[PDB]
């Protein structure tokens, strides 16, 4: 009774779930939470049961780029998911304003993937539900923490070869804040199946800049702990809603 | 030295620009205002300075469909408008949940025209500034209207033909709420021009169910009313910001 | 029942009818035939009976665009329509050769609107009837008035933005002569609902030198005076056919 | 010293030449003119010159299909050639309408090849000339031989598989005449370099009903004797223009 | 220092890398070794070095889905790898001829990601190297395990939903053998880097039989036994060219 | 009955065929061989067959270009072809590796023409049979004949022009060898026949250099015997598994 790639149940999964694409960040953000049980840990994927503030939901990780990521969403939006909040990492593309560290919380994103295309027309937007995102932006500022906000680019490139001109800059002229691998199809996948999405993600670079050093995966560790704070706390409140 | 096709000046324009399709609706809008200063009338672009609430903003139709008010949502953009919000009739793409005089409120919208992909790659979403979309929705409610959230399909076609199949219904079956012709252009016009903006919209009929006579564009009296009271309060809510 | 746009009734219509993008230009087309009558004015679609020649035709404005115009010429189109002219404005795409002022007699089109593409692929042709184009240039002729002929752009961007590069140029490297917004809707529709299409455009400046003040919008008055002469003629001579 | 797959000389290069997709064709159209000498037959491409009427012009086979003439077109159309009239074979698309042996000269053709698209962009209409046109339609009326107008189909693909649909039939929905493989790509390279093009065409069969025979490679006797007058009587009208 | 998702140094790249999807099967691997050396693992990504056979090669996973597994291959091949073997399940197109334990090596591969065509245009085939699929081969016939060869479709759709048709039966009729995620990006990221690749899969079920129960996460033993067998045997072979 | 381009029979197809583009490249081949028999003459389609080594087998030309070798390809396929290797010319996309006179065998090929595409997706590749590639480079090294070995880009466009980019730098970039004209159209059709198919190329210039006089289509005679008696060795040892 298994579902196939998180190998947990139906019966598992909570109204909640803070997805992260990095296994190691579900054992980081678990030991913040007042409890957790470990639940299962299949190739990419490490789910964990938090116990949060007097809520319960999930917390599981995606893996590396949009397709392995769809699985996982696809897992959880079709087994009982309402809310899926991704907190991960990004790079600026806005390196004048947003800095290593800096956290954006994000209502819109490009897709630059082929998974949301193969579900749905490129026309439809890929956005995040604004009660999701306002609770983010809530939490943020209750615990002090400033924040940016705009548009993530979603792109299936990481490293761009020098044939085919990257979009990364024409993105940055048209304003979008920052650049991940995952969100778009995040937003896509829970609009066509009626779950609430929602994204917080911190700055580890810049990618127009990583030819001068500007990057390092080892995240800013209190601005990791910061986001967390606030990942958690919005969990928590969107949970109390459906327990 | 007058805009080309809105014929004011650059001075002329506020802070908080209210759009709508319809020249007639401005005649419409102003008359419920504190006060009005006529402006221009030239080809389906009528401007009008409204007084609301201690405020001013303009009131400015776009004429129908996307190309037509690109050309006066970019002469907004260019000089001067922080804000801008549309709003306008449109059909319903969920017969057995919005009906005809129903009230919906977009945050973001499906790009089926040709404009926006003129001015950004296709992935890049159509989305409208959640701070806007919050202000919609909090007139709403403290005026005790009862309105829809939901996505927009933005469509060139308004008469579809027998050989190549409408994309409607599956953007149904995606979870857009409703169809018209100009917030997917709005919105992203918005988002590289630096623009805050949003869209409500009044049904008009159901495009699936036109042959059973489910279509009346006079708009249903007291529900157009609702919505003009939102999208004035809206607006002269905004406007206090940056007068 | 009146149709949707246009608020006249199928019996209003007659075989040939003469289009306009400006509502403003009805009214200076009336006012050279020999007797009119006003017939309808809703959002930018004005209708008017024009007698002209011992004949009969509508006169139509279209408004801005090529979505807002498809709707004025399927209502046509789909209501006894059998001859559809456009008399409009354009800017020149061959500079050293078309000046403001100087009138185009167009045979095709660049489909640059999504209108068209909804109603039929892309590979098939926005080409106007060529009789209509014959007994065009021939009434120019006649009236010993200078034409140009060739091949418009038919774009839905008017205010490019500076991160997706316009084709405007390679066009002009095709050899288009002008560039407006509504004619290759017109042809393609006309095609599809088997109703005969020309196009003739007066040229009000060159979009390529906008930034040298290339550019007036109150077109050359003794040029649209003989642009509305043509069209009034052919408008006649072809309606003699179906009279 | 000679052009690479003609092999004739840029001075062998009549203003006028009128091209087949068969090489066996100029063979039977040079029997019918005042008198010819053959100049060249490499690969498919076999030239000769025409004496017809008073008037000289190349008479050149273009082979099979779009890549391969556009080589043909290529040489004509950069070496002085300023006009070209394909005389071809084409498929019924309203077989009520248009039957075997039937002739049909057209105005534009339905780019579904690749190298147009190579060329200039998809929304670029294939048209030709209508001068070309206008003395095609002239000829048949004079020597009494009805004729069809329309819209071809230029396909890359005369044998359909059974897994992506053939466009044919929403070309045929769309009232596109006739079906070849050779004409849209004519046309854009003529509108390219400046050279006027034209296109007749005689009905060999319908590809919608070709399972029930309706099909011979054996041209109509009568029929390919009046399209060859029609295309010589064309060529020779227009030669004066030049010679 | 390290690669930044393998976590390895230049140094510990081997000439010959065979990839994998899942780390647990990395596990599984090393154990048949003559021995090995756990060298890292970060997010889904663990590499192990082997030795087998005398020779010595790095077995990394690259994880779910072509995103993910591009910035694997990126780093393997711009830091000395120049052969890559995936060794990866697959689900079966072919369900009359392939069944579930069987094994295919794969020449050539389906572009279904978004990955490849934001490095090269789609028209580029991905094709693994001949060498490499002559190896694979070559060891399976030695170890006499029956093999199927032929292409695969790799798709970044895992999940079908029910909007956009899946092309799965279309390939399946255009005689494509095989589905996974990743072969195609590995192919068309070699081909790019001038690395030789190649790919070897065991069926796990039949995606269009999923409904009748035709699928097991667990791979059949002595078949994946056989795969790495063979697998292991063609790295060998590969490595002593470079060693 | 015959052919309707080959205008040969169905029991005149032989297991395997040899095809070249020029009918002047059949005479050449035949009377290299043991004996012949002249089948048929029609367009550009010249049918020989050919008695080599004890083994029968067509020698038959598909003229220039995608579409028109489609023609050829797919009457050879539905009527009973089992292997068919193409020799040809190309142009080198590696001119300080690879030069005028210079053969090359390819396994795969970009599809940059229509009928392709018309038949199946793009993201589908265009690869040659891995036993036809083997036999051939097998022939090649028996020889003593130095070959290539690379992908082939196959473009509907011959000769560029100046508005759209050409591909061909990209995919030189991209590691392509060579540049021709059918031979993705014949990988395509093979792979959705089941007909193995196989691709031997001689370089008659390079396509970069053609403004420098790096260009004769008079085959270098030595290398061009060369690739016939790789060729015909390659058809015979082909055809004894079929006889
Ligand atoms: N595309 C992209 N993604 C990221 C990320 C976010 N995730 C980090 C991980 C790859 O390092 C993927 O899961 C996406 C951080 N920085 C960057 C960047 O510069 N680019
Ligand atoms: N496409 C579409 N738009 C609308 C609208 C919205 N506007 C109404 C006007 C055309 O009637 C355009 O400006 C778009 C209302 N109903 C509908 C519908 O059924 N369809
Ligand atoms: N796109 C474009 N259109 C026009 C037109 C034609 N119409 C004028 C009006 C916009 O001013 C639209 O209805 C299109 C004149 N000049 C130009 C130009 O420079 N550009
Ligand atoms: N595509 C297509 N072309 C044609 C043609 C025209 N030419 C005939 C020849 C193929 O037989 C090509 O040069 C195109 C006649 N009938 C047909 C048909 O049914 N289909
Ligand atoms: N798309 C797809 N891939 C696979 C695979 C191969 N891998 C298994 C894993 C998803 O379970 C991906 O890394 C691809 C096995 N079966 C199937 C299937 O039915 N479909
Ligand atoms: N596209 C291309 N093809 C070729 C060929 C191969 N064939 C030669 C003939 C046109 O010259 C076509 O059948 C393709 C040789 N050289 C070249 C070249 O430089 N370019
Ligand atoms: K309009
Ligand atoms: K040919
Ligand atoms: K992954």
């Amino acid at each position: 009774n298994l579902l196939r790639h998180l190998k947990i149940s139906k019966e598992q999964i909570t109204p909640v779930v803070l997805v992260v694409g990095d296994p190691g960040r579900v054992d980081k953000i678990k030991v913040v939470c007042d409890s957790y049980v470990d639940l299962a840990y299949n190739r990419e994927y490490k789910s964990v049961e938090c116990h949060y503030k007097g809520q319960k939901f999930l917390c599981v990780s995606h893996g590396v780029g949009s397709a392995g990521c769809a699985v996982c969403f696809e897992e959880l939006c079709q087994n009982g998911a309402k809310v899926i909040i991704r907190a991960g990492s990004c790079g600026s593309l806005q390196p004048d304003l947003i800095k290593r560290g800096d956290i954006c919380i994000c209502n819109a994103a490009v897709r630059e993937d082929r998974v949301s295309h193969l579900l749905i027309h490129g026309d439809f937007p890929a956005v995040g539900d604004f009660d999701v995102y306002d609770t983010l932006n809530k939490c943020a500022q209750e615990l002090n923490v400033p924040v940016f906000n705009g548009i993530s680019v979603s792109s299936d490139m990481y490293y761009p070869n020098k044939i085919i001109p990257s979009r990364l800059e024409d993105y940055s002229k048209a304003n979008a804040a920052v650049v991940e691998m995952e969100l778009a199809t995040l937003m896509v996948i829970g609009t066509l199946r009626k779950v609430k999405t929602g994204g917080i993600l911190i700055v580890d670079g810049c990618p127009f800049k990583w030819d001068e050093g500007d990057f390092d995966n080892n995240l800013v560790p209190h601005q990791l702990e910061n986001m967390i704070k606030i990942a958690l706390g919005a969990c928590a409140k969107l949970a109390t809603k459906y327990a």
